[PDB]
């Protein structure tokens, strides 16, 4: 119970991660606002979580929504303390050469309006909540924000600008404001992509992609964003970016580890 | 001249340091199809290079503009060795707070359509004679694509994003294109801003931001570009990322440059 | 109380950082071995925690020490579930110019032999336990890891080189411990420096260095280190860097933070 | 001819990439001093450049040989605008838990003491002459500097030390002198290693390791050092980091390629 007390605001909270985490943090004390568009899912995890959850129906690219789901947090709970822009849409490793010349300006404004904009618009609608708590907002990126090969040029893109989010609105918001990412990546997740549109099996993705050598469960997402809403934990942290994505880029060569044999090396 | 019988193709090569780069590489004995919006700059390099020089009227958020462009290239040159994507637009280093609620979905869309989705376009259009002459393209970033404070969430988000594109498209492009970025910062440049939407004089501030303690003429610049199109020379680069600030990322706390002293310390 | 019945292992952790790490984790439910130079302060350490810590008094430097520890540790407690290399000596912020021919050798096995060999002897030595019991390393670095001005070369380079040990690490220990890395920096610690070898009070230079504009307690500084070695949080943290020292690479040109009116602009 | 006037000093210059370079330099109309250990190769050098290289005896390790070397430089050529820090040993790739514990502390002094300390006493040495000049330091650093396998801890944190030599001298000796890194890697070179101590296949290294697949000669990994050498194309560069290793950090998870089959793709 690290966030007993605490107020959080997530997009795209419905399902995936965003779920995971409205579970986690109402487990934790916390009351959450959840943006995201199915009325159905939204009412299903409000009576779920009876009183520590508040669901409001939008889209992530209307700025309107975005205060929508401010004003409805405010009201039901008092405060904003923590926002977590977390919903994004893929573009299925779609490469530059398979883009449909018919469909590459549809398709990036469908990724660009959610993944950076739906951002954008909802620290805009926060702000006045978070600067008078003096909040905290942790950014969702990707290992697409650091490396190649996540994506295709226009997920890698969206994900290495919020990147730039998160450095400028660190900078921009202090002192009142905290902002920092979570870069989570190796998911047991289905990612959408865009209707303008339309990646790696088990054994290569353990072997080559993550040292940990597993998939973790979306649950083990969920505590490096509790680390950045508790207060007592995470105040000297601003413009912070956590790699949280199995070790995609500390892997080896040949192989995601180098060590799988130190327990008969060592013999323990 | 390093660059003799190689054909670049630049973006936003009109003015400023685009055009600072098409004297270059005319001056380095490489002929230069150049895609800008302004028809008046356009025709006056073509005066000034002759037959070493094309111009292209056109818009860089627009795909067919862009072919174009690499059509009419082929078209006088026969082929395109080096692409420099370099048309920027800047968004008045405008805070999210500063940004208006009624402008600020289309001052996305000006800002991301051009220093975006312009350099996708630039790379799309060019990608078949690219790969056919396993060439190079060179991306034109900014200090804001690594550091804030170098304009608002918007171009700071874009910049970012171009870094992604670096790294993907090396990537992508791989064997036979190599991709790298350059990114300039210390410029005396009056970069314009959208239309959808209405910051400290470089000098008055250089203490504080500059530690090579100087304001480099445009023509400084252009010689990293150089670099990366000359194949000799720029053959294990690609993904590369090249600050060319003045050294903004490493700026001391107090002051920019810690060894003021050094002549009066060495005795010089 | 996060960490019930979980060990860990800190170098240099009677003062500064270190000791209110000991603290932290004693108080979230760990026992605490201790390796630190200093019997009074150990001896201090150890009434205060009673059979939750133990301290074992020796030289970073020393492999034997280090090993000295870790037995120490497992014969106290049965295994290491998490080691905090932490101990550090600083350079006085000596620039190389300063740097005396004649001291410059000393000073700099003094600085690298404990910063950088000392990091690598705790691992060496608690290799065997952390594998036995699928733990984690948690490498104490710096924003002199990150950024120039924290220190001069001596130990700007022995911060940079502990992530290199953050990388190298990660892969080398993959799957079985997981190693990341807390670079911690506004902190009023006063750290010592070498005897082989002879900058501005953070307070007077606060708004040049830290956005948060404030200069955190040391507890303040613990929590990272907890969630680091909570393996229901951290678990798909491997190879991670947290930037932790107020957002240091992150501050502004003019002023560090760019928000100071941000409740006038808002009518908080 | 981008150089004809320039000095250079260059350690470890006698064979190997060190070599290379001292060819590329003179080739480029530059006078070239050569700090390394072996007499008969120096003096074979020498020859080999006539009036344009000056070759003298000594150890990367002691500052007196380097201060030797700047004195030569300055003697036979009459100042100094450019220092290649140069010359370093390997580790064999030797993991953590193969290091023997009898031989770690000798080690770590042997690759220390020659990849991060031998660069500081060559900055120390002619940095007199360097501010004198206005002119500039590139290191040689490496992947290892960047990612891990490149080499086992004690490697990839000498190279990762030198990252932070980079930054803080780049820092420290602004205004007067430019301080960058080239990080070369995927050379067809043969790495030596330590007294104290004592790696992938062509097959692997060009469908896994790199994306430009291909392993370069030697003199194809001088331009980058050229360019920061040439005073009128790399002015605003300092604190700059050139990734020069064939794309090793934008390979990708299964292929270090993406775009091997893009002419029959495109079918250009």
């Amino acid at each position: 119970m690290k966030l007993t007390g605490e107020v959080a605001l997530i997009t795209g909270g419905a399902s995936g991660l965003g779920r995971a985490l409205v579970d986690r943090f109402v487990a934790e004390g916390a009351r959450v606002a959840v943006l995201d568009k199915s009325a159905e899912r939204l009412r299903e995890l409000e009576v779920a979580h009876g009183g520590n959850a508040v669901g409001v129906v939008g889209d992530v690219r209307s700025l309107q929504d975005q205060k929508r789901a401010a004003e409805r947090c405010l009201a039901a709970f008092g405060k904003i303390d923590t926002l977590i822009p977390n919903a994004g849409i893929w573009d299925y490793s779609t490469a530059l050469a398979d883009l449909p010349e018919d469909k590459i300006d549809a398709a990036f404004d469908d990724i660009f309006h959610v993944n950076v904009k739906g951002y954008i618009h909802a620290v805009k609608a926060c702000l006045p909540a978070l600067v008078s708590s003096r909040g905290s907002v942790v950014f969702t990126i990707s290992n697409a924000g650091f490396y190649p090969n996540g994506g295709g040029p226009l997920y890698t893109a969206t994900k290495h600008a919020v990147v730039g989010l998160v450095r400028q609105m660190a900078f921009e918001l202090a002192p009142h404001v905290r902002v920092n990412g979570v870069a989570p990546g190796g998911m047991n997740t289905d990612l959408r992509g865009p209707s303008s549109l339309g990646s790696v099996p088990l054994a290569d993705m353990l072997k080559s992609v993550l040292p940990i050598g597993r998939m973790p469960a979306l649950e083990e997402y969920t505590g490096a964003y509790v680390f950045f809403a508790t207060r007592g934990d995470s105040l000297p942290a601003t413009g912070a970016l956590l790699n949280y994505d199995g070790g995609m880029g500390v892997r080896g060569f040949l192989t995601a580890a180098g060590g799988a044999d130190l327990p008969e090396k060592l013999n323990i």
